[PDB]
Protein backbone atom coordinates (compact mmCIF):
# COMPACT_ATOMS: atom_id res chain seq x y z
CA UNK A 1 0.00 0.00 0.00
CA UNK A 2 1.67 3.33 -0.68
CA UNK A 3 2.74 5.60 1.79
CA UNK A 4 2.18 9.42 1.84
CA UNK A 5 4.91 11.53 3.38
CA UNK A 6 4.41 15.58 4.18
CA UNK A 7 7.84 16.86 4.01
CA UNK A 8 8.79 20.33 4.66
CA UNK A 9 11.13 21.39 1.52
CA UNK A 10 9.10 22.26 -1.59
CA UNK A 11 11.11 20.10 -3.71
CA UNK A 12 8.41 17.26 -1.33
CA UNK A 13 11.14 14.46 -2.09
CA UNK A 14 10.60 10.94 -0.18
CA UNK A 15 13.49 11.24 2.69
CA UNK A 16 16.41 9.60 1.04
CA UNK A 17 16.43 6.55 3.61
CA UNK A 18 13.30 5.26 2.46
CA UNK A 19 15.10 3.98 -0.08
CA UNK A 20 17.78 2.78 1.96
CA UNK A 21 15.59 1.00 3.95
CA UNK A 22 12.67 -0.03 2.04
CA UNK A 23 13.67 0.18 -1.49
CA UNK A 24 10.89 -1.58 -2.38
CA UNK A 25 7.98 -0.05 -1.12
CA UNK A 26 5.73 3.04 -2.96
CA UNK A 27 6.35 6.02 -1.06
CA UNK A 28 5.27 9.51 -2.39
CA UNK A 29 5.81 13.20 -0.52
CA UNK A 30 4.36 16.39 -1.01
CA UNK A 31 6.17 19.37 0.45
CA UNK A 32 4.70 22.32 2.40
CA UNK A 33 7.32 25.00 1.40
CA UNK A 34 7.86 27.00 4.73
CA UNK A 35 3.84 29.98 16.31
CA UNK A 36 2.66 30.53 12.97
CA UNK A 37 0.24 27.30 13.59
CA UNK A 38 -2.51 28.96 11.65
CA UNK A 39 -0.79 28.40 8.24
CA UNK A 40 1.24 25.32 9.68
CA UNK A 41 -2.18 23.23 10.21
CA UNK A 42 -3.91 24.66 7.16
CA UNK A 43 -1.01 23.87 4.70
CA UNK A 44 -0.61 19.98 6.84
CA UNK A 45 -4.18 19.16 5.93
CA UNK A 46 -4.32 20.63 2.58
CA UNK A 47 -1.24 18.37 1.84
CA UNK A 48 -2.72 15.42 3.44
CA UNK A 49 -5.53 15.78 0.91
CA UNK A 50 -3.35 15.66 -2.08
CA UNK A 51 -1.57 12.65 -0.95
CA UNK A 52 -4.57 11.15 -0.34
CA UNK A 53 -5.98 12.46 -4.03
CA UNK A 54 -2.32 11.19 -5.20
CA UNK A 55 -3.72 7.41 -3.91
CA UNK A 56 -2.02 7.29 -0.42
CA UNK A 57 -3.01 4.76 1.95
CA UNK A 58 -1.66 6.39 4.77
CA UNK A 59 -0.56 9.77 5.51
CA UNK A 60 2.59 10.92 7.76
CA UNK A 61 3.89 14.34 8.43
CA UNK A 62 7.58 14.16 8.36
CA UNK A 63 9.37 17.20 9.44
CA UNK A 64 10.96 17.95 12.84
CA UNK A 65 9.88 21.38 13.96
CA UNK A 66 6.25 20.80 12.94
CA UNK A 67 6.03 17.17 14.54
CA UNK A 68 7.35 18.15 18.02
CA UNK A 69 7.62 21.85 18.87
CA UNK A 70 4.50 22.84 19.46
CA UNK A 71 3.98 20.13 21.94
CA UNK A 72 2.47 16.81 22.35
CA UNK A 73 -1.25 17.89 22.42
CA UNK A 74 -0.97 19.61 19.16
CA UNK A 75 0.61 16.88 17.33
CA UNK A 76 -2.51 14.64 18.52
CA UNK A 77 -5.30 17.21 17.75
CA UNK A 78 -3.11 18.01 14.26
CA UNK A 79 -3.16 14.16 13.49
CA UNK A 80 -6.62 13.65 14.16
CA UNK A 81 -7.64 16.75 11.64
CA UNK A 82 -5.37 15.17 8.90
CA UNK A 83 -7.51 11.85 9.24
CA UNK A 84 -10.84 14.09 9.22
CA UNK A 85 -9.63 15.52 6.47
CA UNK A 86 -8.69 12.76 4.75
CA UNK A 87 -10.40 9.79 5.49
CA UNK A 88 -7.38 7.68 6.26
CA UNK A 89 -4.71 6.63 8.84
CA UNK A 90 -2.49 9.39 9.47
CA UNK A 91 0.63 9.74 11.51
CA UNK A 92 3.83 12.02 12.13
CA UNK A 93 7.44 11.75 12.87
CA UNK A 94 7.28 12.69 16.44
CA UNK A 95 4.65 9.85 16.85
CA UNK A 96 6.50 7.33 15.00
CA UNK A 97 9.83 8.12 17.51
CA UNK A 98 7.38 7.92 20.19
CA UNK A 99 6.47 4.51 19.40
CA UNK A 100 9.83 3.52 18.50
CA UNK A 101 11.33 4.35 21.67
CA UNK A 102 8.45 2.56 23.54
CA UNK A 103 8.92 -0.26 21.47
CA UNK A 104 12.62 -1.02 22.44
CA UNK A 105 11.64 0.06 26.16
CA UNK A 106 12.66 3.23 26.09
CA UNK A 107 11.59 5.25 29.10
CA UNK A 108 14.95 7.34 29.91
CA UNK A 109 16.63 8.84 27.01
CA UNK A 110 19.61 10.89 26.12
CA UNK A 111 19.33 13.50 23.44
CA UNK A 112 21.69 14.38 20.65
CA UNK A 113 21.10 16.77 17.77
CA UNK A 114 23.37 17.52 15.28
CA UNK A 115 21.92 20.97 15.20
CA UNK A 116 21.42 23.37 18.33
CA UNK A 117 20.75 22.97 22.25
CA UNK A 118 17.41 24.47 21.42
CA UNK A 119 16.28 20.75 18.81
CA UNK A 120 17.18 19.12 22.17
CA UNK A 121 15.34 21.14 24.85
CA UNK A 122 12.25 21.27 22.46
CA UNK A 123 12.27 17.68 21.47
CA UNK A 124 13.06 17.06 25.71
CA UNK A 125 9.58 18.72 26.11
CA UNK A 126 8.00 17.04 23.86
CA UNK A 127 8.88 13.62 25.40
CA UNK A 128 8.09 14.77 29.05
CA UNK A 129 4.52 15.70 28.39
CA UNK A 130 4.22 12.05 27.25
CA UNK A 131 5.70 11.11 30.27
CA UNK A 132 9.47 9.72 28.94
CA UNK A 133 12.13 10.81 31.05
CA UNK A 134 14.74 12.83 29.12
CA UNK A 135 18.32 12.64 30.41
CA UNK A 136 21.38 14.19 28.72
CA UNK A 137 21.99 16.23 25.87
CA UNK A 138 24.06 17.14 23.07
CA UNK A 139 24.77 19.14 20.35
CA UNK A 140 27.22 19.78 17.63
CA UNK A 141 26.10 23.31 16.13
CA UNK A 142 25.24 24.93 12.37
CA UNK A 143 27.15 21.77 5.28
CA UNK A 144 28.21 18.53 5.53
CA UNK A 145 31.76 18.10 6.67
CA UNK A 146 30.26 16.04 9.75
CA UNK A 147 31.27 12.08 8.87
CA UNK A 148 29.46 9.23 10.54
CA UNK A 149 32.45 9.80 13.12
CA UNK A 150 31.41 12.89 14.79
CA UNK A 151 27.38 11.80 14.80
CA UNK A 152 28.82 8.02 16.80
CA UNK A 153 30.81 10.54 18.99
CA UNK A 154 28.42 12.81 19.28
CA UNK A 155 25.64 9.93 20.72
CA UNK A 156 28.37 8.54 23.04
CA UNK A 157 28.98 12.21 24.75
CA UNK A 158 25.04 12.51 25.02
CA UNK A 159 25.19 8.79 26.65
CA UNK A 160 28.00 9.68 28.95
CA UNK A 161 26.60 12.94 30.13
CA UNK A 162 24.38 10.22 31.29
CA UNK A 163 25.13 6.70 31.49
CA UNK A 164 21.78 5.73 32.99
CA UNK A 165 19.75 5.87 30.14
CA UNK A 166 18.00 3.53 28.28
CA UNK A 167 18.61 4.29 25.26
CA UNK A 168 19.23 7.55 22.54
CA UNK A 169 17.34 9.91 20.60
CA UNK A 170 19.51 11.13 17.57
CA UNK A 171 17.83 14.03 15.80
CA UNK A 172 19.55 16.29 12.72
CA UNK A 173 22.40 15.18 11.17
CA UNK A 174 20.90 13.76 8.02
CA UNK A 175 22.37 11.41 5.00
CA UNK A 176 24.58 9.25 7.56
CA UNK A 177 22.26 9.09 10.62
CA UNK A 178 21.31 5.34 9.64
CA UNK A 179 25.21 4.70 9.14
CA UNK A 180 25.83 5.89 12.55
CA UNK A 181 22.71 4.16 14.41
CA UNK A 182 24.42 1.01 14.15
CA UNK A 183 27.66 1.73 15.28
CA UNK A 184 25.75 3.23 18.27
CA UNK A 185 24.25 0.68 19.70
CA UNK A 186 27.05 -1.73 19.30
CA UNK A 187 29.78 0.37 21.23
CA UNK A 188 27.14 1.34 23.70
CA UNK A 189 24.46 -1.94 24.08
CA UNK A 190 21.48 0.23 24.14
CA UNK A 191 19.47 1.44 21.30
CA UNK A 192 19.57 4.69 19.14
CA UNK A 193 15.80 6.68 17.61
CA UNK A 194 16.47 8.40 15.02
CA UNK A 195 13.61 10.77 13.30
CA UNK A 196 13.09 9.48 9.60
CA UNK A 197 14.46 6.09 10.19
CA UNK A 198 11.11 6.07 12.74
CA UNK A 199 8.82 7.84 10.74
CA UNK A 200 10.27 4.86 8.02
CA UNK A 201 9.47 2.23 10.21
CA UNK A 202 6.15 3.83 11.87
CA UNK A 203 4.52 4.58 8.88
CA UNK A 204 5.44 1.03 6.73
CA UNK A 205 3.71 -0.70 10.19
CA UNK A 206 0.06 1.65 10.13
CA UNK A 207 -0.02 0.08 6.29
CA UNK A 208 -0.08 -2.99 7.48
CA UNK A 209 1.42 -6.33 5.63
CA UNK A 210 5.15 -6.99 7.02
CA UNK A 211 7.68 -5.59 4.79
CA UNK A 212 10.71 -5.64 6.43
CA UNK A 213 13.53 -3.16 6.01
CA UNK A 214 16.87 -4.06 4.84
CA UNK A 215 19.12 -5.32 7.37
CA UNK A 216 21.99 -3.47 9.07
CA UNK A 217 20.08 -0.49 10.15
CA UNK A 218 18.85 -0.78 13.73
CA UNK A 219 17.68 -2.12 17.04
CA UNK A 220 14.40 -0.58 15.82
CA UNK A 221 14.07 -2.39 12.39
CA UNK A 222 13.60 -5.38 14.48
CA UNK A 223 10.40 -4.38 15.67
CA UNK A 224 7.40 -5.90 14.67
Amino acid sequence: PTIGMIVPPAAGLVPADGARLYPDLPFIASGLGLEGYDAVIESVVDHARRLQKQGAAVVSLMGTSLSFYRGAAFNAALTVAMREATGLPCTTMSTAVLNGLRALGVRRVALATAYIDDVNERLAAFLAEESLVPTGCRSLGIMARVDTATLVDLCVRAFEAAPDSDGILLSCGGLLTLDAIPEVERRLGVPVVSSSPAGFWDAVRLAGGGAKARPGYGRLFDES
